[PDB]
């Protein structure tokens, strides 16, 4: 249910 500084 989250994310991260992807490309
Ligand atoms: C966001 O960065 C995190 C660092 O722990 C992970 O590498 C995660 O897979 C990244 N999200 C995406 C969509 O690449």
């Amino acid at each position: 249910p989250t994310t991260t500084p992807l490309k």
